[PDB]
């Protein structure tokens, strides 16, 4: 799986940790060993949510299956809640794209997973 | 929706209400309330465009719904008209892609819109 | 086509000419002309893959058309193959992400392919 946060906090106020306890997390909902996450977090974005330059978060989640209406239910509420502990972003400032890849269409290590 | 401008013009040539103004114009084309509107611009990017540096743009527009043959249309005259006029980009150095996203693959405040 | 590459390797570390070389192999694979070839480099990311900071990239390759099974594999070899060669990133830390495009969502030159 890969996940990626976009933001318009600063990098200061990213915790030095919080690439690998989303790993962790995201390993733990997913059922996937972590040693196929990836997790890419871009902060001191020029964004704005509603109109507004608060705190907010654009986010993607790619995986191959794990995708579906309930586990994306239970997803949002995991991530929400480490966005809102670990980066004060209110959780109606966040969205959260989710999509099912195709293994034919994910490329590794030279190939695909097809 | 959610619009992203990934873009190689310098951050001092996007004008100061470039984000407010792609936010009412968004709003006022698809429809949708712009408390729902996020837009996030992506400028001093290294990118290339049929092999030349000049300025160009590649963006991304989510939506649930209100994507088609012929809005598409319609938002790209707009779109481009907007980074021709505000950034000086050239409209066919510009991309954009649009995703119709299902409800259900869309996270917001611990849950999906579905 | 459009290929983006995210990658946490230093900007100082992308060779003088990789866009070019990018584009110009991107060309030859898909059998596309060149003038319609976007490339877009993201270095000095904040990324981590298998929970670990050693060189990843996350990459995408959106095209109308020439998407495929067969044709995913032959562009992951030469793209990890680059990217393994030119950025010294290991193609076990590389995920790329293929995308088949319909026309009518593509959006340029103030219209679009639809």
């Amino acid at each position: 799986p890969m996940f990626i946060v976009n933001t318009n906090v600063p990098r200061a106020s990213v915790p030095d940790g919080f690439l690998s306890e989303l790993t962790q997390q995201l390993a733990q909902a997913t059922g996937k060993p972590p040693q196929y996450i990836a997790v890419h977090v871009v902060p001191d974005q020029l964004m704005a949510f509603g109109g507004s330059s608060e705190p907010c978060a654009l986010c993607s989640l790619h995986s191959i299956g794990k995708i579906g209406g309930a586990q994306n239910r239970s997803y949002s509420k995991l991530l929400c809640g480490l966005l809102a502990e670990r980066l004060r972003i209110s959780p109606d400032r966040v969205y959260i794209n989710y999509y099912d890849m195709n293994a034919a269409n994910v490329g590794w290590n030279n190939s695909t997973f097809a």
